[PDB]
């Protein structure tokens, strides 16, 4: 199994969601970036795994579920089986990560991408080990009801460059944003 990563888009006020959707209007190229980063596998014969909470799963339009070309794993203690369209179900992040070591997935999974929501990000971000955060900074305030956890910059280093990630300011629908990559190893 390859690297462990989180990927998020966040507003200036740390918002990541409102009422089960994104706080800002659709940013088509930003979605394309998410698709590209989570799908592209560094290893022949493997796919990336996406891990998400139950609310995050149901926030994805049905037509985009499961995220194509990726193994889709949902976290829930209430559900008894994976939701329609999903591939795997685990009752904790630790369980999900342990699952990727089992014979059914050990040789199938390259990168793992945690795609939300808040509690899943928080657990991942405070878990000892090597972790990257792929963070899109949406450069305005948007009304939100779910927030990204604090990034401890003592541990997470903002990388000065990363291959395949544009370094300059992007703009869609009059909204400026920029891509960042953070890395910790503890
Ligand atoms: N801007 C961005 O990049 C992103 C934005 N979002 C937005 O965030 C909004 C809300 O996400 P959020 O409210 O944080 O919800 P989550 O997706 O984390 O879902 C919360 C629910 O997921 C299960 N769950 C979460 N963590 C675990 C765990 N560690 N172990 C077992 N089960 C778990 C549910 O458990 P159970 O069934 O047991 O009660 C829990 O009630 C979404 O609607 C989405 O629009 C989401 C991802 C990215
Ligand atoms: C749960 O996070 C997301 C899941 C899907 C999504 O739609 C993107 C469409 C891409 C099509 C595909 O991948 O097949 C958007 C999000 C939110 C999200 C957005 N942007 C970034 N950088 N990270 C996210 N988690």
């Amino acid at each position: 199994v390859g690297s462990l990563n989180c990927i998020v888009a966040v507003s200036q006020n740390m918002g990541i969601g409102k009422n089960g959707d994104l706080p800002w209007p659709p940013l088509r190229n930003e979605f394309r970036y998410f698709q590209r980063m989570t799908t592209t596998s560094s290893v022949e014969g493997k796919q990336n795994l996406v891990i998400m909470g139950k609310k995050t799963w149901f926030s994805i339009p049905e037509k985009n579920r499961p995220l194509k070309g990726r193994i889709n794993l949902v976290l829930s203690r209430e559900l008894k089986e994976p939701p329609q369209g999903a591939h795997f179900l685990s009752r904790s992040l630790d369980d999900a990560l342990k699952l990727t070591e089992q014979p059914e997935l050990a040789n199938k999974v390259d990168m793992v991408w945690i795609v939300g929501g808040s509690s899943v990000y928080k657990e991942a971000m405070n878990h000892p080990g090597h972790l990257k955060l792929f963070v899109t900074r949406i450069m305005q305030d948007f009304e939100s009801d779910t927030f990204f956890p604090e990034i401890d910059l003592e541990k997470y280093k903002l990388l000065p460059e990363y291959p395949g990630v544009l370094s300059d300011v992007q703009e869609e629908k009059g909204i400026k944003y920029k891509f960042e990559v953070y890395e910790k190893n503890d």
